């Protein structure tokens, strides 16, 4: 069967009140970058995205030796200018790979007083 890696990115919490803004997290993975749609920029935000790789079972064992790591950007969108800016970064293990969910802290938050945090499960699927 193809296999994926299946990162599902569910709701935030601890995120300041931003009305003019929404949120959009980008994710990485040995070079193919993906996106959730725009959410709005409230204090809990709702993802509910997955993002699926498709990967080789052969490719995936080597990705597990070397620790592959799926880098995820978190960004303030303005809508009215398409301006993005980061936030912070989250760094998902491929070992996590059903598991619970897990709340991940924004790493290098521009919101310094705001321990933000985003939801996240990991799994790998078949199709």
């Amino acid at each position: 069967d193809q296999l994926l890696i299946v990162v599902s990115i569910l709701e935030g919490r601890h995120f300041p009140k931003r009305p003019k803004h929404m949120l959009v997290v980008e994710a990485k993975f040995d070079g193919e970058q993906l996106a959730t749609d725009p959410v709005d920029h409230t204090d809990q935000p709702e993802f509910a995205t997955e993002l699926a790789w498709e990967i080789d079972r052969k490719a995936l064992h080597q990705h597990r030796l070397q620790r592959t790591p799926i880098a995820l950007q978190c960004f303030a969108l303005d809508p009215v200018t398409s301006a993005k800016e980061t936030i912070g970064y989250i760094v998902l293990d491929l070992r996590t790979a059903k598991q619970a969910p897990k709340w991940y802290q924004l790493l290098s938050n521009k919101y310094t007083k705001f321990k933000s945090e985003i939801q996240i499960s990991i799994a790998l699927e078949t199709d």
